[PDB]
């Protein structure tokens, strides 16, 4: 049907915002702590005391399958990335830090990608 080509192409576009949300976000992470997921190798409890892991390689391929319906469902997963950081490390780690910097400089990228979306439709 011609609504399910629309339909797509605006899935499509919305795809196109995103990618550029995420590449924004991930330049926030000079040190790359967040690029990979943790190391079960090198953790080997982690899914012990983190049920959801998260990271940007992840949502990256969900992003290029266009798996993100709306922001809402997107940012659902950046915020995993610095809450479940927060949980694994103490507050005195570089680790912890960088998410609290990760989570304050993002704040700004996403509250104008809300304005975009919602503006665009
Ligand atoms: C570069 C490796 O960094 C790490 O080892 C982790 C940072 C992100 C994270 N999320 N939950 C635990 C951890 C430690």
């Amino acid at each position: 049907s011609m609504e399910q080509v629309a339909m797509e192409l605006r899935l499509t576009e919305l795809t196109r915002l995103l990618r550029s949300v995420l590449d924004q976000l991930q330049d926030k992470d000079p040190a790359r702590i967040f690029a990979q997921p943790v190391s079960l190798k090198e953790v080997p409890d982690y899914l012990d005391h983190i049920k959801h892991p998260m990271d940007f390689a992840t949502m990256r391929k969900r992003l290029e399958a266009q798996g993100y319906k709306n922001l809402h469902e997107f940012e659902e997963d950046f915020d995993l990335i610095i809450d479940n950081c927060m949980k694994y490390n103490a507050r005195d780690t570089v680790f912890y830090r960088a998410a609290v910097r990760l989570r304050d400089q993002g704040g700004v990228v996403l509250r104008q990608a809300r304005r975009e979306v919602d503006s665009i439709g």
